[PDB]
C-alpha cells in the first residue's frame, strides 16, 4: 500500500537468498539486477512460484538495465568478486578484494544519484567499511541513509557459538563486535549477556570457562575462512542477517543493530565508516549509539579504524 | 505428530485470550475446562472458525467434566477468583483472593495426579507464589514440570515503559524482576540493558534520568491497580506471557524467562517457591539460574519470600 | 514507513481482539475510541505490553475524543449495540439493532468526512448491509473505499463444519455465501470445492452425504444465535474476518474474499450494498466479481435484499 | 519436544534451500548428508547462525556417515545428478537421468530400512515416479509412509502465471496436474477455480482467453526448461513444495496436496506410482483422492502412466 520496490544490486549466492526470504516474510516487489546475462531471469522466475507455497504477493523480476533502480525504495549492494585470482583458500583475506571493487562502488553511486536518491542503501561488498564510505560519496545520499553489513553478521556467530555451549536460546545471548568487519574486528567481552545476565556470572558459577571463551573468540573471527575452505565464501547467514537490518527500517521496527556508519566524533574519530550500534526505523539510522569504552577496548577499535584508513588510500 | 493437548482450566477472561493465541500459532489441540454450564462450549466454538482466517488446525472444545484432563500434555491453570467480595476497585489487593482460591487449587491437583500426572504445569491462579507451591504438593508432579506466572508479564511492562522512552524495539530492553509477584516484587536496576547495552549509559548521557526511572519503577508495581481501576483486571498480557512460557517448553526453545520455581537453596532459601530466571524447554525447567544478588538486593528478595511465606500459613 | 494508522471505532469485544491479533502481526499503530470514559485507557495499556513478546512495534492508545480520526489510514466501525432491550436470549434478531444504530452511522459519518475523507473504512455494526451504505452515504468516501463484514465470517462456519466431517485442512475447504449478512444469507451448495474440488465427487463417494450437509447449511445460518444462547455475541471469530480484510488492503494481498460492497447492475441490483466475492488491496475494492448464478440461486439472492431494503426504509 | 529429526539425504541445491527453511520455520533438528567430503559440514555451519536472526533453536549439522539415518523422523533423498554428461542444456530431459540414479536409490533404501524404517520419506530425485517406487521397495516402508514430490511443485507454477495474469492472490488460484512429474503430465482444464470459482466464469467474462491459457498450459509444462537454458536446474520453489508437504506431516495439517502415491485401482491403475491429490497429517498418507476424471481425461493420465512404467522396466 503500495508495496515497496527493492533492488539487488548484484544477484549472485547473497542475492538469492535474500530474495526468497523476502518472499517468505512478503516484504516488498523484488529486483534481482546483474551484469550477467539470463541468469537473474531464471532466478527469478524460479523464487516467483514460492509466493504460492509462501501465501505471499511479491513480484519477483530480474534485470540487466541499470535504469530499474527508477523508484527504488530501499538498494542492496553485492555486487563485486568473492576472492581475488590466483589467492589459494587457505591464503584467503578480505583485503586482497580492494582492487577488484573499487570502480564498480563509483558506477553503481552514479546510477543511484540519477535514478532514486531517496532510497535506503545497503552495502555488502567486500572490504564493506571501506566500500560503503564509497558509495556515501558517489551517491550523494544523507548520511541517515547509508549503513554497510558487518557487527549483526559477527554477532551471530559469538551469540550462537555461546547458546550451544550453555544450552539457552541463541537469541538469548547478546554480543558486541565493532569497529570493522574484518580480522581486525573487536569483541567486547565486558558487554556479553546471556537472558539479560553479565556472562561473569557463569563464567563464576563454572559453567563456561574463560579458555572456552578464549577459543569461542578466535572461532568467530576466522568462520568466514573456516566455511571458505570447507565449502565457498558464506552466503546464507549473510542474507539473513542483511533481512534483518531491512526489516527494521521498513516496518519501523528500531531494533538496535551493530552496522557500519558514518562516525562523527564517537570513540574520538571523524570523516570515516566503522561498525557500532545503531537504531533503525522509518527515518534509517534514528541513532548512532557510542558504547563507553575502556581505554584497553579503544585502543582496538583504534588499530580496526586504522586498517579501514589503509585500503581507503589504497582504492 | 501427534498434536500435542493443551488443558485450560478455567475459561474465563486470561482463558479465552490463551485459546485464540494458540490456534493463531497452531500449538496443540485445546479444551477450555470451567465450572460454568454451557460457557465454555460457546467460547471454542467461537474460536474454532478462526482455524480458517488462521491456516491452522487446532481443536478447540468446551469441557465441564475433570476428566477430560486426561492425556493432557500441558495444564495452564487460572480457576478461582479475580477480586474479593466486598472490597472497592481502590483498595484491590492479590493478598485478599487467599481465602477464595486456596480448596479449587486442592481439588485440581487430585484431578491432575489421577489423570495426567505426567503433563507441564502452570499456575496462573492469585496469590499465585503460594497457589503454585499448593497445586505442587497436591498433583504429585515432579519439581521440574509446574511453574508458576509472575516475571514474563512483569518485566513486560518495565521493558515497554523503558522502550518507549528511549525510542527503541520493546523486546530490545532486557530486565529482571523477582522474589515474588505482587506488590513486593523485586525490580532490579543493576540488570537493566537496552540494545545488550547498560542502562547506566543511557543514564550517564542523560537520555533517561534516575527520577524518570524511579517513576517508570512505580509504575510497573502499580499497572494492575492501573488498570483495574480503568477497566478490568488485565486479561490481554497475562495471556500472551503464559504462552510465550507454554510455547517454549511445547517447541524445546530453551528460552530464559522468569518465573515462579522451588528453590532449593538459591538466594539461601529452600522449601519455598519464588520468581527467579528458568531455563524452559522439553524437559521442563531445565535450569534455575541463581543471580549473583548484592546484600541490599538480596533483603529485598528476602521481604517478598516472607510475604509468600505469611499467606501460605493463612492457607 | 512510516507505520498505519488504524482506527478502532468501538472498543468493546470485538475492538479489543482486533487489537490483540494488530500487535501480533505489527501491522500498524491502533487507537481504540469508544464513548465510555477509562475503559478504552485501560485496555489499550494492557494490550500494549504484548509489544514485547510479540517481538512488534505497534502503539496502542485509547481515546474519547473523535478528532482522533485525522490522519487515519484504516477505520474500523463496531459502535453500536449487540442486543435490543426488552429481548430474551431467544429472540435474538439483527435486524431489533436497526433503531438503535442508525444515528450512531450518521454522527460517525460527519467525523470521518471532516478528519481523514482519504481513508478505507469496514462497517461491522449491525445489520451490517444497511449500516454500510448509510455509513458511505455520511462520510462521502468513494465507493472503492467502503466495504461490510459478512461473508468471510460466515463462509468460516461453513468451511470449518465440513472440514470437520472429511478430515481436512480448515482453509482447504472453499465457499460462498452471498446477498446480505442475517437469516437471509445465501448458502451456494454449487460452489463448494475441498482441495479445489467439486464438493459433488465426494458426495458422489459416500464422504459426506446431501443430509448432512442441509444440517451443515442451517448450523452455519443459526451459528450466532446458537453462541448467543451458551455465552455472547460472538467477538473471536468476527475479529479475526475482520482483520484477514484490512491485513489484505494495508499489505495489497490481492485476496478474493467475500463482502458487502456497491451494488451496480450486478445479479440485476443497483443502488445498495450486498454480499459479493470482491478483490482487496493497495486500491482498496479493485474488482467486484460477480457470480453466474442460476435463476434459483438469483432467485435466493433478490430475498436477501429485499430485507436489506426493508430495513433501509424504517431506518 | 523432543524435536522432529530430519535427515536430507543430498546436500547440493535443493538440500540447501531445504535446511534454510526449516531454520526459518522452526521445524527441527537438521542433518545434511551427502556423499562430498567437507561440504556439508561448511553448509550447516552457515545455515547454524540464523537461528539468531529468525528466533529459532534448531541444530544444523553435516553428515559423511549413512548411520547419521538412526532416529530419523523424516527422509528427504534429492540424491543423485541433474543432468546427463553430453547432453546441452537443449535437450536436457528426466528421462536421461534413469541410469544415473537408480542405484543410488537402492544403497539409500538398504540404510533406511537398518536406521530407521519407522520415516516419513519424500523422494525427489528424477525421474521421480520411478524413483519413489523403487525406494518404496528397498526400504520396506508401509505405503502410507512414503511419497514423490511432483503437483505441489508443478500447480506452483500455473497457479502463478493465472494469478498475475488476473490480479489476484497467487494461493487462491487451485489447479490439479495429475499422473507423473514430466513432460506428459496432465494439466486439468475443468479442475482449475480462482477464489474458489470456475476459471470459466472467468473465461466466459473476457478476463482471459482460451488462447491465453493454452499458452500458460505450454509456458508449465515448459518451466524447468525454460530456467535451466537461462541459470540451472531449479531448487528455490522445489524446496518450497517439499518443505510445504513435511510441515503438513510433522504439524497435522492434513492439507490436500497433489504427490506421487502408490495407486491400488485407482483411475484404472495399480502397482505403480503416479501423482494424485492426498492428505498429509500426523498418520502420513491419510487419504487418495481419486478425481472423478472424463474419459478424455484419463485418456491422458494413461499415457502418463506408461511413460513412468517404461522408465521403470530400463532401471
Ligand atoms: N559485509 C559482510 O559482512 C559480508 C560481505 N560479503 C561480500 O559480499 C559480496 C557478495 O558475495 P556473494 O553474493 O557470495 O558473491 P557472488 O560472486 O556469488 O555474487 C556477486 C555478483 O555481483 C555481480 N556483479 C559484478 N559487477 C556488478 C555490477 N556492476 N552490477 C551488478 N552486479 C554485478 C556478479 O556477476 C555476481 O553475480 C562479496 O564482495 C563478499 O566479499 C560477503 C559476506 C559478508
Ligand atoms: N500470576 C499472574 O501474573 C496473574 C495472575 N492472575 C490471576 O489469574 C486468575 C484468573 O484471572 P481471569 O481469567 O481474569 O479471571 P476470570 O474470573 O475471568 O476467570 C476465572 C474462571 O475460573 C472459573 N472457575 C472457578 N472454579 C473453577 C474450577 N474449580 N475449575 C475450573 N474453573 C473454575 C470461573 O468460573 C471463571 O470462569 C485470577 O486469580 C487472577 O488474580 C491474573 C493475572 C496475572
Ligand atoms: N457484520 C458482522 O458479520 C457482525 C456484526 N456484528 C455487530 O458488531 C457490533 C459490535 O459487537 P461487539 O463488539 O460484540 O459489541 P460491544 O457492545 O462489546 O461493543 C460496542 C461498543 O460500541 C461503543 N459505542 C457506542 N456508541 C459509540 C460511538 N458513538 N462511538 C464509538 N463507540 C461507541 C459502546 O460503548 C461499546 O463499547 C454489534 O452491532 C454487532 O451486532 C457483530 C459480529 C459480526
Ligand atoms: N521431483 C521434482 O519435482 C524435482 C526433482 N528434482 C531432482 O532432484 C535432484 C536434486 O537436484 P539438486 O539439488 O538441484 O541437485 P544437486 O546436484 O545440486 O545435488 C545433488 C547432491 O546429491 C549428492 N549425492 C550423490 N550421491 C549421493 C548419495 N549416495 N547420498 C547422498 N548424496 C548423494 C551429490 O554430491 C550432490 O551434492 C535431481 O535428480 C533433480 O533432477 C529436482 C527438482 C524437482
Ligand atoms: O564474513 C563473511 O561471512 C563473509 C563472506 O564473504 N565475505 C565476508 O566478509
Ligand atoms: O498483574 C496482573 O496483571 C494481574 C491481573 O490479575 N491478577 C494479577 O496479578
Ligand atoms: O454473526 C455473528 O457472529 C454476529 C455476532 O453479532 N452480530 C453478528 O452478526
Ligand atoms: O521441475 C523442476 O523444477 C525440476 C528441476 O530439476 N528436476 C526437475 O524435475
Amino acid at each position: 500500500a503500495p508495496k515497496a520496490k527493492i533492488v539487488l544490486v548484484g544477484s549472485g549466492m547473497i542475492g538469492g537468498v535474500m530474495a526468497t526470504l523476502i518472499v517468505q516474510k512478503n516484504l516488498g516487489d523484488v529486483v534481482l539486477f546483474d551484469i550477467v546475462k539470463n541468469m537473474p531471469h531464471g532466478k527469478a522466475l524460479d523464487t516467483s512460484h514460492t509466493n504460492v507455497m509462501a501465501y505471499s504477493n511479491c513480484k519477483v523480476s530480474g534485470s540487466n538495465t541499470y535504469d530499474d533502480l527508477a523508484g527504488a525504495d530501499v538498494v542492496i549492494v553485492t555486487a563485486g568478486f568473492t576472492k581475488a585470482p590466483g589467492k589459494s583458500d587457505k591464503e584467503w583475506n578480505r583485503d586482497d578484494l580492494l582492487p577488484l571493487n573499487n570502480k564498480i562502488m563509483i558506477e553503481i553511486g552514479g546510477h543511484i544519484k540519477k535514478n532514486c536518491p531517496n532510497a535506503f542503501i545497503i552495502v555488502v561488498t567486500n572490504p564493506v567499511d571501506v566500500m560503503v564510505q564509497l558509495l556515501h560519496q558517489h551517491s550523494g545520499v544523507p548520511k541517515n541513509k547509508i549503513i554497510g553489513l558487518g557487527g549483526v553478521l559477527d554477532t551471530s556467530r559469538l551469540k550462537y557459538y555461546i547458546s550451544q555451549k550453555l544450552n539457552v536460546c541463541p537469541r538469548d545471548v547478546n554480543a558486541h563486535i565493532v569497529g570493522a568487519h574484518g580480522n581486525k574486528m573487536v569483541l567486547l567481552k565486558r558487554y556479553i549477556t546471556v537472558g539479560g545476565i553479565p556472562l561473569q556470572e557463569f563464567i563464576n558459577n563454572k559453567l563456561i570457562s574463560d579458555a572456552e571463551l578464549e577459543a569461542i573468540f578466535d572461532r568467530t573471527v576466522n568462520t568466514a575462512l573456516e566455511i571458505v575452505n570447507l565449502h565457498a565464501s558464506p552466503y546464507v547467514a549473510p542474507a539473513a542477517a542483511i533481512i534483518e537490518m531491512a526489516e527494521s527500517y521498513l516496518k519501523d521496527l528500531k531494533k538496535v543493530l551493530i552496522c557500519s556508519t558514518l562516525l562523527e566524533g564517537q570513540y574520538g574519530h571523524s570523516d570515516i565508516f566503522g561498525g557500532t550500534p545503531v537504531v533503525l526505523g522509518a527515518n534509517g539510522v534514528e541513532q548512532v549509539i557510542e558504547l563507553q569504552l575502556n581505554s584497553e577496548e579503544k585502543a582496538k577499535f583504534d588499530e580496526a579504524i586504522a586498517e579501514t584508513k589503509r585500503m581507503k588510500a589504497l582504492a
